[PDB]
């Protein structure tokens, strides 16, 4: 549902635990590669906790796998994203997605 692949290491130590406040940057991308959502074009960090399901399911499993400092690609199954309806307009039906993201912090 979500495959994790690290682009920068973190300190491989320190992982998000339920209820903690994860905070990000990040970028959304289509398949084919066209970004639809940036953290980093609005030039501010998002933050969500995790377990309020506030995040699609391949976000919750995938950052928490990842440790305070590490940069990510999350590639996420339509299953674990917006399944068969998608967003109409901007996430099409069965979309597989792909998140760069960093954990930059816990709140």
């Amino acid at each position: 549902g979500v495959q994790v692949e690290t682009i920068s290491p973190g300190d491989g130590r320190t992982f998000p635990k339920r209820g903690q406040t994860c905070v990000v940057h990040y970028t959304g991308m289509l398949e084919d590669g066209k970004k639809f959502d940036s953290s980093r074009d609005r030039n501010k960090p998002f933050k969500f906790m995790l377990g309020k399901q506030e995040v699609i399911r391949g976000w919750e499993e995938g950052v928490a796998q990842m440790s305070v400092g590490q940069r990510a690609k999350l590639t996420i199954s339509p299953d674990y994203a917006y399944g068969a309806t998608g967003h109409p307009g901007i996430i099409p039906p069965h979309a597989t997605l792909v998140f760069d993201v960093e954990l930059l912090k816990l709140e």
